[PDB]
């Protein structure tokens, strides 16, 4: 037998960053999970217990914290491309480093009306994500996303003229509930390394905004055909309002909200129509989706 | 042996509802949890086989969806009685009816700077919700409360002279982060039946409308000398604020961001004034109660 | 206002702690997560911000630490019992030591038909736990508990003969699927003291292994006629091997198996006589809860 | 822009299947939950509102409970197969289906010494998983693995020689804990069809018991130079038990177990040799992953 492949580093490690204006007062918090996993000339650590080819995990541990230190950690596509960077430039043996970024919602609070300097509401657990491959010769890999953003709407939503054979109990629908968790990443164009990362720093924050839009705004105005049809029009969008983005998916799960038939209680009438009360399934679930390029 | 204590019901009933206005074409969604549990005359059902002493569960669980349909169910105060009172009227030997509720957030969108008509988004994991305690002959008891909560101020927590002896390692402070995951619960002076409930409606909606404001504005101004110093206040303010509350409870975690010392590399100054840097601690975690009432 | 109840302290502390066998090289491991809640003259620490009465919760995770390394962790309701009385011995002002104790399970591993000396699997999430209530004044409350012990049986369980009216759609059944998440909690007499604990420590882990073994035993051969009438036998059982005991705790969910009619496809059958397919309900469940004492 | 890729179906299906013996009366039960995903000529459903080509997510549920009913569902390499067969033959434009199956542990319970014919315990959270792929014209690859198998050893695992430099603060050590959840996966040789993946049935059951077996006994026997060579040696072993694997894939995170230094009271020992009790790290974790196929 051989290694035919192998990776490893330091997974779930938590990072807070507070930054802290000097003329105004006013501080802004940044919270993440990073997962660090290296490749290179690392197989003697498996097959011959060679651990000198080893960065301890631990020690990417102390550098991911003092990365964050020195560097900017916002926005997260940056922070990773100078972690990943950081790895296959410092050490001769090490080729590959995958830094995957989660992160958590720190949204500054109103109080009276006003934005408070230093006080944060996790307002849900919707995140920002990045999936950062810097790989030596082949640039800087990233792809971001969003995922958990979790919505529904009541109607304007359909589902009809699917197939129908003798495995096919489902009525068609001109009028149903729509509800979802919205997972959507943006496969950006290769980089050739830190400066052109750099060089499209502003791009990064504004194409999040810009995808995270036209989910909302697709999935609220879009009378739906299927959440295939709905998602493709989300996808489209993006790419015409971000020429350095190549794809784009999406995964969505269909959390299904079934009608209760009340009608053996007094004739109770609570189905098509007449449906006010739901019964919101937590399982199973539709699960749809789809990666849209450039034609 | 013998029965000391019994009751019963179903757990984890998911409701959904939608109201549609007929004049505005706005559509309103409300979601809960539902758990109705139910005592009585009840312990043949344990000690002899004797289910001619049970409402199934099953049947408990249709009867949250049929009033449901038939009755408001918000706010769920008002909701959880009603559903509390049917049970211990339809049947002669229940004699209490304790219903919890948890209510899940589904906020309508803002699209392009308007409210949206049927389109709605979880803004956050927070939770509000009511246990509701219908007894015959002792009226109606609700606990009211709003859970998870999550909040961070960056500064303007200190905690010093604290109690120090030879168990003590912990470092007096007067400038630390503060998070805590936020769990207040105001506790109603009894009501005497669903008239005096629906006569008080208003307050509900309106007393927990205050409680989140009171915990955000005292969380976000109070330079807090503890979370015990701070979550009284809390407290202090909502008694103030409404008579016919009894008593306040709050439980709050102190989630606990550590300094990170990374002076050994190359003499990097991450600590006190320098301190940009945290490790977000996932366990252990202080964990502070009171229940505060009048004087 | 004023404080009518506080408590505070740490929680989520885990824990390991292993003991090597000095003559066999047998080591054994015990895997722990704590919580440590203090009451007493506490309130000025509320109400005044004097921190002088509060034992830093941080200082309460190394007390248990500490208490760990110098006393046996096992059986749990010795190592509880220890930890509370140190709090309430040692400082003059806490009055009361709430102990909560979950032990997680490391099973030793057998490997080619022998015990391994040093390696452990675990074997479940079930849990084995204690709540241990020290108060000054009021000797040791005890309440011993297992949770998490997750069954099912396939046949032989029945449920008929329950309350049927206008909200009632449930069939009667002689032949249904019963699954539970077993948690039974045994109230031991009060104890005036460590001494007194210690004099018992035996019949701890051998209640713990009577209330498992009985809570099996009954699931697996009672004819069960309801969830009521079978966790009645358990706990009569209990209550009659244990004299020290006061009271048994149970509180179990009918996770409910639901048939999946197929003769719509085919006129396959599979209900009744004929049911092999089932449909595993996540939510809702049936929630059964009774407390047995001696007559 | 349009469709690089699409897959829809259904997820989380949650399946029990009972077997009944007609002549023992011993019945034995599955567990599963299931996704089915799909591709093929699908994508004018995304880009033309065209319903036509999607078999409804509802009735691929429908086809996993019939699928279940007609067939074996063990072991879950057959069940994948059949089910995944089943869509790419039935529907001319489906090219592939994706079916992953994680199988819950539902053991047989012994009572007073003998096994149960109907009563079963979930002896943990451990599961069996497998991943079909069944695509036209490229037969059928099968991913089986065992997950969630969550083991410790409290001695004989080492971790020194690693890399030093001026991000390293680890120390060498000859003696730790190590503690780990197995996530291990064998990949099949490519299998032509349903008849070929039916010759070879027995070897499903057979070689999964070998990879946990292998797992556990190298985990408890091996003195570990670092999990890369435990893990290793691992893989190594069960490519040369079964000759129709062509590699093995292990993911294993190190949950680390920290030293506490009690020193600073009362000169207490508890590092080193004198190390008892520890502070179990919920995070963050080493991750360490390879794959190791034939040389
Ligand atoms: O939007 C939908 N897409 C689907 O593929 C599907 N299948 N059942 N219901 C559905 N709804
Ligand atoms: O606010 C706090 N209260 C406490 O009781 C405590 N103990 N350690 N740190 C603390 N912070
Ligand atoms: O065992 C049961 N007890 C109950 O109270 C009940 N209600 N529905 N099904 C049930 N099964
Ligand atoms: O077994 C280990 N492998 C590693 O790569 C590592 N890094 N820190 N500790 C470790 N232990
Ligand atoms: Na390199
Ligand atoms: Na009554
Ligand atoms: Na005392
Ligand atoms: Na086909």
């Amino acid at each position: 037998s051989a290694v035919k492949a192998a990776r490893y580093g330091k997974d779930n490690v938590r990072v807070y960053k507070v930054h802290k204006d000097e003329k105004t007062g006013v501080q802004t918090v940044y919270e993440m999970t990073v997962c660090v996993l290296l490749e290179g000339e690392i197989e003697t650590s498996y097959t011959k217990a060679d651990n000198s080819v080893i960065v301890a995990t631990d020690s990417i541990k102390n550098t991911i914290y003092i990365t964050a230190k020195q560097n900017p950690v916002t926005p997260p596509e940056l922070f990773g491309s100078i972690l990943g960077t950081h790895f296959i430039e410092k050490y001769n043996h090490i080729h590959a480093a995958h830094v995957n970024i989660v992160c958590h919602r720190w949204t500054r609070m109103d109080i009276d009306g006003k934005p408070h300097p230093h006080s944060f509401i996790r307002d849900s657990e919707e995140k920002r994500n990045v999936q950062v491959d810097v790989v030596e010769g082949k640039g800087i890999d990233i792809k971001s996303s969003l995922s958990g953003l979790t919505v529904l709407k009541s109607t304007n939503s359909q589902f009809w003229g699917f197939l129908r054979d003798e495995y096919t109990t489902l009525k068609e629908t001109w009028d149903r509930i729509l509800s979802t968790d919205v997972d959507a990443t943006w496969q950006w164009k290769n980089f050739s390394g830190l400066q052109e990362v750099r060089s499209h720093v502003p791009k990064f924050d504004a194409t999040w905004a810009t995808a995270r839009e036209v989910t909302l705004k697709t999935f609220a105005e879009d009378n739906s055909a299927s959440v295939q049809a709905t998602m493709y029009k989300m996808a489209e969008q993006i790419l015409a309002r971000q020429q350095l983005i190549e794809t784009v998916e999406y995964s969505l799960p269909n959390k299904h909200y079934f009608e209760i038939d009340l009608s053996w209680h007094k004739g109770l009438q609570n189905t098509g129509k007449n449906a006010e009360v739901f019964a919101p399934q937590s399982d199973p679930n539709g699960l749809i989706k789809c990666t849209v390029g450039r034609s």
